RNA sequence: UAUUAAUCUAGAGUGUGGUAGGGAGUUUUGGAAUUUCAUGUGGAGCGGUGAAAUGCGUAGAUAUAUGAAGGAACACCAGU
């Protein structure tokens, strides 16, 4: 029910999530690799993120979606496939930005696995 | 060489001017991020690994935006 908006995607090293939102901060709909049939370790693939982004773009099309900001989050090899999905979808993407939860050198993270 | 009577300034220190440096201690401030809580948005998976599984999830998690709290450590300056 809104033309302008923002859709967020967070490509974790183990999974990915995409979520379309209005500029007021509320969510409209979200999608993830788990929403599709295949599960387990095979869900951390760029193809899975691509189909998730395809589905979220589809389900926001009926909403009447228009020019939209893009905040990409997380690290992984599947985030760019969502970019291809959205660009090829014909949507009115207008701005790209980086919103990884990057911290300054503060709290101590987990260790080296070894 | 040792002892002693002395003398001098290059040895070594003090002064003068200029001069750099994350040198140290004490006393204050800040912001990112995590976590918890609260507020809305939402409905099934999330997390996880070589692959899985304990574990978490409609009693609304993850996510998204805002606010509060507390604690810890100070990317980018950073280097033949």
């Amino acid at each position: 029910n809104v033309s302008s908006g923002i859709i967020h995607v967070s490509c974790s090293p183990n999974n990915t999530i995409v979520s379309a939102s209005d500029p007021g901060g509320n969510v409209l709909c979200w999608a993830s690799s788990g929403t599709m049939g295949f599960k387990g370790s095979r869900k951390k693939t760029p193809y899975s993120a691509g189909i998730a982004a395809d589905k979220v773009a589809k389900t926001v099309k009926e909403m009447g979606m228009a020019t939209v900001k893009l905040f990409v989050k997380g690290t992984g090899r599947g985030k760019d496939t969502a970019i291809r999905s959205f660009a090829n979808a014909g949507l009115s993407i207008t701005e790209i930005n980086e919103k990884t939860p990057i911290p300054h050198n503060g709290c101590k993270p987990p260790k080296r696995p070894r």
